[PDB]
């Protein structure tokens, strides 16, 4: 996220972190977010307001993204020897967004 | 890492940052580029305008103080060196960016 801070959407956003590290821990993710979040540009972000503290919200995105929730396709896989989460972004941002929606209007 | 800006004033002055300085032609190649990836259409202000690159000039022209729609404690973003033509940024606006742009969006006509 080098440009700037805006992304399509949450899910979006972290898995443009993801194509960057490569591999990436959930604890380095978690920290990513929170620094992200506490930008002062990333309010910009149309969902930003979506929900109060991102960072906190990580974990829940990504077990999302890796379709632990209940024929969709991952985006991501967590590898329990390695504790990394891994790439299985761009031109799906529009699914991704769409996604991100419904996880929304679902999760809590 | 992708084509999302919170404004096209911000667009455009991410664009000064990296090439620290670019002509006009240059501007608009890249805002043609641009506005031709799918991803561009993403931002939610993609709709606000239907051809970009068009409007590079007079956005530029905003951005440097020559249009009389700004607030009375308006400092330019940027400025055109005709010795040069080159645009070049003056030296975390981007809220206030964003606010501008609408102000532009409204008031331009
Ligand atoms: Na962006």
């Amino acid at each position: 996220l080098g440009i700037n801070e805006i992304s399509s959407s949450f899910f979006s956003l972290l898995l443009e972190i993801l194509l960057l590290e490569s591999q990436a821990s959930l604890p380095m993710l978690e920290e990513r977010v929170l620094d992200w979040q506490s930008s002062p540009a990333s309010s910009l972000n149309s969902w930003f307001s979506a929900a109060p503290n991102w960072a906190e919200l990580v974990l829940p995105a990504l077990q999302y993204l890796a379709g632990e929730s209940r024929s969709f396709s991952p985006f991501v896989e967590f590898k329990e020897k390695t504790q990394q989460w891994k790439l299985l972004s761009q031109d799906n941002e529009k699914e991704l967004a769409a996604l991100f929606q419904l996880w929304l209007e679902t999760k809590d």
